[PDB]
């Protein structure tokens, strides 16, 4: 185990006053990783007052002073990458081959990106006439709150806190109860870099209590939320009911991967694999509806089975392991229910469809890599996000049809097309109703590229210059140098 | 009386299927202006399907083709300015001296502004490496909805529809039941200008029915709302619960006007008058907390009394009338209750405070221009938006004090300072928590200037280039020209 | 003929003070179209003082006031399209089928574009610390000068004057002595639209005198030049010697057209034709080096012969005529000397190579559509711009080879590639050293798209938002609200 | 005495092939600091070939890889600040109290600024129609050249090399022959930070040879020049004659300081001192025309004289020294000729006017702080840049007059106003024809703030986001997905 984990408020660990705790489990073993204290309503109010004090200090510094501090945190994250990756692997079940290469690396990439952009954050000046002009300021929101999810815990913490801090705000961050540990480490790293006390506070807790208290607090100006559609709606409602707060949400999706009739099927199968089985399928952007031309279906299915056979489940700290258990045993039960609905609705099971068994698997939340084919647009496994390693293969006949079917969903997060043809690639992508589109690839999310969902898959965006601006609020100032005219 | 008013769906007037109607009155006389049909749930759905069809036509046109159509609508609005202003005066009670100079003039200014910006709406391109790059598209949201308020009916309709249409969307607009007439005229004008059928539909109705159906419809991508905080919270809740929607809101405020100790008091009194009694006080941005240095309070009060004596209530079509009734008898009743609370809480009534009486007033919702002084921060008239002709004068001693008291409010819409001193003007304005700040002036809202509230006064902004962009959604597209590598 | 043409200064036609005139010829007949007065040094000084006076009036107007006037000029140009096109046909020899479809249409497109962008021209604001901030203004340069070329007289006049006027400057425009007439008509149209006197003055004259006097005047802030490299070098030198002027230049090129190995040869031939024989080959961006794979060369050569045979020379006002004489007889001799160098250097002449003869041609400056093949990179016709209807076809073997050869030139204006392959199209284009690149097309120049040359083909850009900004100069203004510290 | 200084080409010091050397002097003692090799024509050719090779390596790296390398160079400059400042004091004669606080600090500030902006350098995407779109790339120019001046040697090298390198170019930098030493040190620091060989090459030499060879070289795409007007015109001419090159120029000025009638005269005098006597008056932006209201002139003269009496000339490494000799003895002779013209033209010599004498001064190029008053606009010392410690005080009567007189000059670099009045400060500044304007301050040049001259004081700008963009060239790319239509 680890010592009982405390709250982090104003540059130090402090005990919760709630009297409540929870446990986080190692999903590879079922063993308790740590007992964690849960922030109560009074603890949340403490954190907001701490953040208000720290934010004032932070915003009064020069832009380049803020940039240097965030850059030092980047340097620490690079140094402690391997230590942090192993902790993430213990908490989430994702293989170290992933966590040591992606989670902190791309989280730190976004922090490094925003650190350099702070000096470029500018207002505007508008001349109206010789005797009057307008200028604008991009002012901090003040105190903002982030609510993270459990699939990429420290990456999500960095992607929310980086633009928020770079824009001059303090952030109160609540990690998922499933994966609270790396956020507490991130808080220590920020302070070590010189972040003022209160600018990044971490309140572990339960969604129904700690998360709700944050969304209801009158002095929080913005909520940024990552999670499921059901919880996003609850969060949106409560943020409105209490104090009108700006809101950003990434809510996952059912993203389509379109294989064109002129695609190389080895490339298409490779893209489909990476779009479905990285992080054991627990990725919001996964391409879980794979549209394949009817003429290619059988050959494509063979190619998928060939690659699924190369998936190497095992010791999560082993170099060659590239597949892990799911994040929790309750989550596995939900994935298994989806798999059974696929069977009961007549989807053809091509591989997988059960838990993994044997020594080293019986005690972990393992689900075998699963592929259904002969799927149809009305099936539950095609319509609903599963967030596990479950690929659905759908046949199609013509380009206009496949565009219609890809777009006929309430989700809108990602999409992709596989084709060597110039006109086909751009033509199809431009008609797809998704915010993140990949041509002949999948999954890369550069710091420069805004990402977020259409329709029910999200509100607002993350990454890119625009997200730095979305963590400021515009103040317009008119200077009137002429004589003011009253009609009274 | 006018003929019965119908819904406007797909380029024509059409009868509602709800079987329901309401009446709009002339608030200066009590006479019924028109019987108006109310959109039902089925009428809303037809409007959404009409809008979906028209939006596709509109978005497929070239940017300059769209710009030319909106410019033709500007020309028509300029030509009919006086006719539309007279109708607005009949429906709202605002003097023709206001409506003929401001309402259509500034509504059309914003439409004209956005029409010219359509060809400048651009995405981005981000090079990643020799073998891969990203580009973004600013795509239309699709069908958006606007919900208007009754104080500036056609201006609000133009400020909401202009960026939405310019961004390639269709808008369904619901005017306040108090003031539905000019929105219907605007719909005709857009069609005359060549706007494709369905791109601007107008659904009169009640907030509890027609407005709610819009916020709940699954195929509406964004809601833009103007009104009060209480109704704003309900709109946000329904918008989230039904189908996740982008929401923008302007919700009024209690904006502070800070008179510096070196201000010319004639200028200060003139600004305060224009900040409290224009449109009979029914303006969201009004400077209803007037902070005056204690050493000049008595002289300032004298100057206010002189100018209040010049307020001219009378025939709304007479050139010298500069004060009208309130929009309705219920709204006046609410204003009168606030006035009574001021008296009962010990504020000193400097002038006004009662209904107007006599021939020409008995049938209208007229309230005398009212000024309270000796006010304190805990009083109801100081803490709550009244939305009538009620000024609160508060004394202060020092600059740090007045900034603290100006900011000690849940509202955040506007603010202003009166001072000839360079350092004082910018120094104070930069510390004020408001989205719209005026130096030595009040009320001017250029099309170029983003305007909106801090804190509980709103979400998002209107006008300026940023609001055009806010009616698009970003699609990020990565072109991967190198060979894709899978780890499976 | 026509009345003798005068100078246009301060809103009226005025006699030149030079005592000098020149003649413009109808290149289809050899007859004198008009005698035109030539601006002397005193005429230039008068135009500058007029421009200085008009610029002050123009810049004092509101941005939207400027926008409306330029939009009124657009409306007049659309209405007078056919009248202006016939005048352009008489002066240039370009077929009416071109001038009535392109010259005025696209000139007005750019004016219309910039008219709408005037209100979006904004400075910036940069906070330094609580006690100091910076804001910038985008101020007019003042009086700028444009020097036009003879191939697209009225389009060039519009592409230079539109951003200059839209940015708040006055422009003095000197058309080529070969084609002075449409610029004078434009001056009348601008005044009719409400442009203040002096904001657009037109000075016909000779390059060696009027053009040089413009480049030397101390009170002209910027020169914009279109023409050949030889004259371009003189302009930059004289502008530097006299008054440090900002200088923009578009100087033509030897643009490469790359036909890929997987290109449809009918498409390639159509693109090659439009890249070489529009406006009788007198287009700066023409793709006069056509690179074709050796394996396709014989078939491509046949397809070109088929298309050239359909070219229709004849009455320039006839609907089916699509090929005209050259702009002048001196230019034809220059074009013929180049054709002869092609013959003497061993290029294989596929068609043309001589003047056209017979009734309707003996009196005009006609050169037959001419194609050389078997060209090599050391030939005079491949290295130097001819600016007549002379296509050079070059064979190539490998992709890296064609890129090196395409880039092995001091010119850098345009380039294109023909290929259906996604990777090949973008991969090749990213490596070509040209400012204007076309994929599966040629010649389209949207107002939104910045265009200009690399290397010796120009300096700066035209069109797009950036060219509007390039006609302003930045003023940075620091407001220091804190106490200034001196070390003395 | 130091070792003979060599050229720096491709990541190492290398001997020149010119057979030529020069000496740099310590202007405080007249002694030779070092013998320095002069780059010949062949050395320039080698440096270009080195730069072409290194540029390709540098531009192929990721944006963040480049950002990290420049940030490492920042770290070394901060660490070596005092060492570099001491070298600069020895080479230039500027007091260590200046060089250790400003030269490297603000040079490194600009490098640090641009390092963070590399990831934000983006092109655009413009949709034309469903079947076609445009995107733009911001490509490196390639090899650019910077030519420095002797007053701020290492700052100028950093202000030029930072945006050029951050934009992906290689730069060949030629320092002034008066002050070559710190540029060679900077090259070593860049290599130590990981800059690829060839990306920053340094060629000491003479303007007439090394400088001219750079401006004439066909494979250099851009020249950035700092110096005097006379040499700038030569540079502009040669850049055009050889190969059409882009040119940026900062050429000094005669900047006005306008003291308003409501100004505190101690503040005005302090600003005037810092505007005239920092770096012994050798600053391009110095406010050498000080306009004072006639009614305040006598008292202002008293306050200037008192402050001049406090100037402390002496040992340049002593903490309290705040005044140094001029950079060279030839430059002192030129300054003394200007002083004599002031005397002979009837200006009243208020103080100074001679060399400093005595132990510690006879061997240095010292000129006493000099103030003239009763100046008139036609005097040589009022019209020409002196670049020494010579203030000219001019009386004025009214605001319109002083604006007219401030602007009646061919220079346009800087300007300032001293006033506590909001309207006066902005109103006056907006009318001044200068690129750099200070309100109630002088001299601060934040990295975010674009700086450069109007009129004869320069072309283009330095610092700010726009200067990063100015070191790229735009490529516009149209993708045509529809069928191309030929008229042939
Ligand atoms: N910021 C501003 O510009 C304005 C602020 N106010 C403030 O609001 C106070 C109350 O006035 P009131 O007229 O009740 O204001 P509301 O905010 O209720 O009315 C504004 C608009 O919202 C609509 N609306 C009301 N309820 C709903 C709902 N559940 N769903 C969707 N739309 C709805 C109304 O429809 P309908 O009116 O047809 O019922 C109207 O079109 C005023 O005293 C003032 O303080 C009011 C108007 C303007
Ligand atoms: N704006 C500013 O910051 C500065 C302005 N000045 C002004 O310039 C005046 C003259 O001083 P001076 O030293 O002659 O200034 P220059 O402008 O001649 O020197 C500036 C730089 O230009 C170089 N240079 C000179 N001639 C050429 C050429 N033909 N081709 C290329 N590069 C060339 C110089 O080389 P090198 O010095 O090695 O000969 C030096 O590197 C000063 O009195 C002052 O008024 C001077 C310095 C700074």
């Amino acid at each position: 185990r680890m010592a009982e984990q405390q709250l982090y408020i104003h540059g130090k660990f402090v005990a919760a006053t709630s009297g409540k705790t929870f446990e986080t489990i190692n999903p590879a073993t079922g063993e308790v990783l740590a007992t964690v204290q849960a922030a109560g309503r009074e603890d949340v109010d403490r954190a907001v007052k701490s953040a208000q004090q720290g934010q004032k200090v932070w915003a009064a510094m020069s832009a380049m002073a803020r940039s240097r501090i965030l850059r030092k945190a980047v340097d620490i994250l690079r140094e402690r990458n391997d230590e942090l990756a192993r902790l993430e692997t213990l908490d989430t079940g994702k293989p170290l081959s992933e966590t040591a290469a992606v989670d902190i690396v791309t989280g730190a990439d976004v922090l490094e990106y925003y650190a350099g952009l702070i000096p470029a954050l500018e207002g505007s000046q508008i001349p109206l006439r010789d005797s009057s002009f307008v200028y604008t300021r991009r002012e901090p929101l003040g105190v903002v709150a982030g609510i993270g999810a459990w699939n990429y815990p420290i990456q999500i913490a960095l992607w929310k806190s980086a633009p928020a801090l770079a824009a001059g705000n303090a952030m109160i961050f609540k990690p998922s109860e499933v994966t609270p540990l790396t956020a507490l480490k991130l808080a220590e790293i920020y302070r070590e870099a010189g972040l003022p006390d209160g600018v990044f506070n971490v309140l572990p807790g339960i969604g129904a209590e700690t998360g709700q208290y944050l969304t209801e607090h009158p002095d929080i100006a913005k909520i940024s939320f990552t999670g499921g559609v059901a919880s996003g709606k609850k969060v949106m409602a409560n943020s409105a009911a209490s104090s009108l707060k700006e809101v950003t949400m990434e809510l996952g999706g059912k993203s389509p991967l379109i294989i064109a009739e002129d695609a190389n099927l080895d490339l298409a199968a490779d893209i489909a694999m990476m779009a479905n089985f990285y992080s054991s399928g627990q990725v919001c952007t996964n391409g879980t509806r794979v549209f394949v031309p009817a003429k290619f279906k059988a050959e494509f299915e063979h190619k998928i089975l060939e690659r699924v056979g190369r998936i190497r489940a095992g010791d999560l700290f082993a170099d060659d392991t590239n597949f892990g258990p799911l994040v929790s045993f309750p989550h596995r039960q939900n994935v298994l229910r989806y798999i059974e609905s696929g069977k009961s609705e007549g989807a053809r099971l091509l591989c997988g469809g059960d838990v993994l068994k044997g020594e080293g698997f019986d005690n972990g939340a393992w689900v075998a890599p699963t592929v259904f084919t002969d799927c149809t647009d009305d099936m539950t496994i095609v319509r609903e996000e599963i967030f596990g390693p479950v690929m659905s293969i759908l046949s199609y006949d013509d380009e206009a049809e496949v565009i219609r079917r890809a777009n006929a969903t309430e989700y809108g997060l990602a999409a992709g097309v596989v084709t060597p043809d110039l006109n086909r690639a751009h033509r199809i992508i431009h008609q797809l109703e998704a915010g993140i589109c990949w041509i002949n690839s999948w999954g890369e999310s550069p710091a420069e590229m805004p990402v977020g969902g259409y329709k029910h898959s999200g509100i607002g965006r993350e990454n890119g210059v625009m997200t730095l601006q979305s963590y400021t609020q515009v103040k317009s100032i008119q200077v009137e140098m002429g004589p003011f005219q009253s009609i009274f």
